[PDB]
This record gives C-alpha cells, sequence and structure tokens, in this order.
C-alpha cells in the first residue's frame, strides 16, 4: 500500500501524512530541492523519519514521472504548489507551472506508467473568486480572481479531463481555507496568529494586515486531509467540496486570535495597502453537502478552536525562540 504525495513538507502533506502512515501505508513524499531542511512540519508531527523522500520537482516532469515509478503509489495526493495567493501575480507563470501543468505532468506520470493508481488534486475554493453563489459547491461556476485560482483551475479541469478522457480514478478536492499549527506563515491565519504570539510575548508591537473585511470558510487542514484520502477511497472518482459551511471575515479571526491572549487586536492591528491584493475575493462559503453525503466527511474543528490551537502552538514557538 504506497502513496505519493507532493507538497509532503507542506501543511497538507505533513498532516495526510500522518493520515497515512496511521493506515499502514507506506509514504513517499515528493521534495523539491531547497537549501535548506524544510520538513519541520514532519518532525512536528514526529513523521519526518517515517516518508521515503522523492527527490523530484512539480516543474519537473521527468522527475516527477520518476517519483511515481519509484513509488508504484497506489494513491498520489498532488498537494505540492505555489499555494500562496499572495504571490501569484508577482510569479503568475511559476504558479501556473507549479499548480496547474504540475498536476498534468503528475497525471502524464499515472497515465503512462500506472493509470490504476487514484489520484487527487489539490484544487481550492479560490477557483470560486469572485463566488457565483451565496454558497459555493460542486456546481457553482468558477471564477478564478488570481493567476493562483486560474492555475489550479486547470489543476482541477486537467484532473477533471484525465478523468473523462481515460478513465483514471483522478479526484479534485475543491477544499476551502483550512489552517492549523502547520499553517504557513505567509497566510492570513498563522500570520495573525504568528503576530498574536509575538505580540503577547513582546516581541512585536503591531500586525499590519490588508484586506481584514474578506471572508473567509476557514477548516483545521487535519479534518480537511481526511477528505482528500476518503475521495481516494471511493470507487468512482469524483469532485468535492469541502469546507466548513461558516464563513468569516479575517477581522473577526483577528479578533479570535488576540482574544484568546486576552488581547485587543484593535490595540495592534494596522491596516497596511502593501497586503491588499489586486483582484480581491471577497468571500468564501463553501457547501460540503456532497462530500458529507458520499465521503461521510464532516468538518469537526470549528474556527475558534483552530485559531485557539494556532494561537497556542505560535505562543510555544515564539516563547522557544
Ligand atoms: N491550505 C488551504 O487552505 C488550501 C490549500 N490548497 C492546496 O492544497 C495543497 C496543500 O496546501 P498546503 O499544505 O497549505 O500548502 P503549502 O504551501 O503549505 O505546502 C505545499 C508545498 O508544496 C511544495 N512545493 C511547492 N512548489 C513545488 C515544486 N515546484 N515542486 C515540488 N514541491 C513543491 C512546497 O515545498 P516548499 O515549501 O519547499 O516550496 C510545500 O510542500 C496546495 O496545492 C494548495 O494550493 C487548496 C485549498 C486550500
Ligand atoms: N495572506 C494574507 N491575507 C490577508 C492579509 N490581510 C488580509 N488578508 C486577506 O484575507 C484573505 C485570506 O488570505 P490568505 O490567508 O492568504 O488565503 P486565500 O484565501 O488563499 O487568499 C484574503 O481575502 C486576503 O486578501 C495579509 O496580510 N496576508
Amino acid at each position: 500500500r504506497s502513496a505519493l504525495v507532493t507538497g509532503i513538507t507542506g501543511q497538507d502533506g505533513a498532516y495526510l501524512a500522518k493520515l497515512l502512515l496511521e493506515k499502514g501505508y507506506r509514504v513517499h513524499g515528493l521534495v523539491a530541492r531547497r537549501s535548506s531542511d524544510t520538513r519541520w512540519r514532519l518532525r512536528e508531527l514526529g513523521i519526518e523519519g517515517d516518508i521515503q523522500y522523492e527527490d523530484g520537482d512539480m516543474a519537473d516532469a521527468c522527475s516527477v514521472q520518476r517519483a511515481v515509478i519509484k513509488a508504484q503509489p497506489q494513491e498520489v495526493y498532488n498537494l505540492a504548489a505555489q499555494s500562496f495567493v499572495g504571490a501569484s501575480w508577482n510569479q503568475p507563470v511559476t504558479t501556473g507551472v507549479v499548480d496547474g501543468l504540475g498536476v498534468t505532468h503528475l497525471l502524464e506520470a499515472i497515465r503512462q506508467f500506472s493509470p490504476e493508481t487514484r489520484f487527487y488534486q489539490a484544487s481550492t475554493s479560490e477557483m470560486f473568486g469572485l463566488i457565483q453563489a451565496e454558497r459555493q459547491d460542486e456546481n457553482t461556476p468558477f471564477y478564478p480572481r488570481s493567476p493562483y485560482g486560474v492555475a489550479k483551475l486547470y489543476g482541477h479541469w486537467i484532473t477533471v479531463n484525465y478523468r473523462e478522457s481515460f478513465g483514471l480514478h483522478a479526484s479534485s478536492g475543491i477544499l476551502f481555507n483550512h489552517e492549523s499549527p502547520l499553517r504557513g506563515i505567509e497566510f492570513v491565519t498563522r500570520k495573525v496568529t504568528d503576530a498574536v504570539a509575538r505580540i503577547k510575548l513582546g516581541k512585536q508591537q503591531e500586525l499590519r494586515l490588508g484586506n481584514v473585511d474578506a471572508k473567509r470558510d476557514w477548516g483545521f487542514a487535519g479534518d480537511y486531509v481526511e477528505a482528500m484520502w476518503l475521495m481516494l477511497q471511493q470507487d468512482k472518482a469524483d469532485d468535492y467540496v469541502v469546507a466548513t459551511g461558516v464563513t468569516t471575515t479575517v477581522r473577526d479571526m483577528c479578533q479570535i486570535a488576540f482574544e484568546h491572549v486576552g488581547l485587543d487586536y484593535r490595540d495592534f492591528l494596522k491596516i497596511d495597502p502593501a497586503f491588499f491584493r489586486p483582484a480581491e475575493v471577497d468571500v468564501l462559503l463553501g457547501n460540503p453537502a456532497k462530500a458529507q453525503r458520499v465521503l461521510g466527511w464532516k468538518p469537526r474543528t470549528s474556527l475558534d478552536e483552530l485559531i485557539r490551537m494556532m494561537v497556542e502552538a505560535d505562543l510555544r514557538r515564539v516563547s522557544r525562540e
């Protein structure tokens, strides 16, 4: 029972790897070459030594092919990506190559070497961007609002196309924002909790955010990776929206974070235009009805609980510096 997880050093890769290991999977994690060790998330989950690392890059089709061949995975989870919207306008090509073509690279590796391996594409609610429905489900028309959303949209559709064109068991998980103590510092939730922690510990004096009016459906990565796995356990591949069904403004989330340490965010929050987006996704609100009905998946961790554990995690990290 082998699984190839790209983006294994990322937030989801860590939680998914952990989940896969508990299920007896030999977990192969595709790791891009970095100048320094980037496996802290895997160590945080205590599974860094339980993964068979595959040296490769999503932009290098050959290395992706090689990793698939070496892993002989029954399941492939494509979590590798330039996953930050905030960087997609600066590097729209790498975003498209990695998040879009990278999917094709994996699908091709699968199609040409082991068409039976099940594939999971890490699609995103960002694809709904300018939401065409108050609550977005699998049938809500997509409307990407960033090179990231567009690249992912490509990733989503190419996955669907390979499923439909070759009968590949390829599924696109349209996951809405999910955070955790492993959430990248680039994302608003981790940025906030990290700031709250440093502010609380007197190592920081302010928190600079952009659009605090943006509404996000935030879930726990730990819960979401379960949906990914469940998706690949289905006999027939399909796409599913995975979300909490609850959307919150960055402001309130920010308030939740500071309040958790007895602070008033208003005392440190500073709106900085440098963090505004060229084309904003004002609100995301997912409808995971299909996932609950078919996968039996449902979110367990609420935003409050999520922010709490993140703040706690960052308080521990900051206090250890
Ligand atoms: N988290 C969310 O809220 C949402 C995320 N997603 C998507 O699901 C996936 C997992 O998200 P999450 O864990 O937060 O993402 P992260 O950004 O935390 O981690 C995934 C990344 O993939 C690796 N990666 C990036 N570029 C390449 C490359 N060219 N070749 C190989 N590996 C690469 C990164 O390594 P390195 O760090 O060294 O670059 C890192 O592991 C991503 O595809 C993301 O876009 C979908 C919906 C929502
Ligand atoms: N990353 C980030 N987002 C911010 C910031 N200030 C406000 N936001 C907004 O909060 C939302 C969530 O951003 P992010 O966590 O990056 O996830 P996204 O949903 O993938 O864009 C968006 O609408 C951002 O524009 C900030 O400093 N950083």
